[PDB]
């Protein structure tokens, strides 16, 4: 049922225009659309099978809106989602003209939460709440100020993450990058942060030293050697630089 609803929620000749704006379009560290398509559909079967048994209580058409959001914000983040933030909200202009005018409009910060007790949809934007600070707790290097960019990117840094492919965080510096890796995987309790300080000079003997730091060798007849970790909790070997 799912897929049979994923395959027929979008439609090449839909498609065709959404991935010809996509060339349209300033990419830093461009990458063809023909690349971009792995991460998109990756991303949004991941995102659909996150909710894959609570579609069983909604109703068809609610379902087909849920489906299409998902593609939605999947194309966006895949085809576009390594430009500004400009480009970004032209992109999402472009694709709400050509998908289909009957289903949910993605928005610039277009989300899905839901209560087991009470069944929630749609679209919730500008939920954070705002917080003052003291006077003296003007700077210092601790404190961060979350905004409507920083939760949305949280967000889909760790969409990202577990949908099983890897991440490239490409920003001016001082954007705080590892700062909101950071904030988005010390929340949870499934994966663990290894950082390496890529420099000039840099061989591959120093990741897998620093692998072996937090990883076990094992051993097995099928599939011979293989390397875990030490935990449940996942790995991520954040390589900055």
């Amino acid at each position: 049922k799912l897929k049979d609803l994923i395959s027929d929620s979008f439609d090449m000749a839909s498609l065709t225009n959404i991935f010809t704006c996509s060339n349209d379009l300033v990419h830093i560290l461009g990458v063809r659309t023909f690349n971009k398509l792995e991460t998109a559909v990756q991303l949004a079967v991941h995102l659909i099978s996150s909710y894959r048994q609570w579609f069983q209580n909604l109703d068809d058409k609610s379902l087909k809106d849920v489906i299409t959001l998902l593609i939605k914000r999947s194309l966006l983040y895949a085809l576009a989602g390594d430009s500004t933030g400009e480009s970004q909200r032209a992109f999402i202009q472009t694709i709400n003209t050509y998908f289909g005018h009957d289903s949910q409009e993605l928005s610039d910060y277009s989300t899905i939460v839901i209560a087991n007790d009470k069944l929630s949809f749609s679209s919730f934007c500008s939920e954070i709440p705002s917080v003052s600070l003291e006077a003296h707790e003007v700077m210092r290097p601790d404190i961060v100020i979350p905004t409507i960019d920083t939760i949305k990117h949280e967000k889909i840094f760790y969409d990202l993450l577990n949908s099983k492919r890897g991440i490239i965080l490409c920003g001016p510096p001082g954007s705080g990058k590892t700062m909101i890796m950071n904030n988005a995987l010390r929340n949870s309790s499934l994966y663990d942060v290894v950082g390496i300080n890529f420099s000039k000079d840099t061989t591959t003997e120093h990741i897998l030293s620093a692998l072996h730091r937090h990883t076990n060798y094992v051993t097995t007849s099928k599939g011979l050697t293989l390397l875990p970790k030490s935990d449940i909790k996942n790995l991520v070997l954040f390589c900055d630089e």
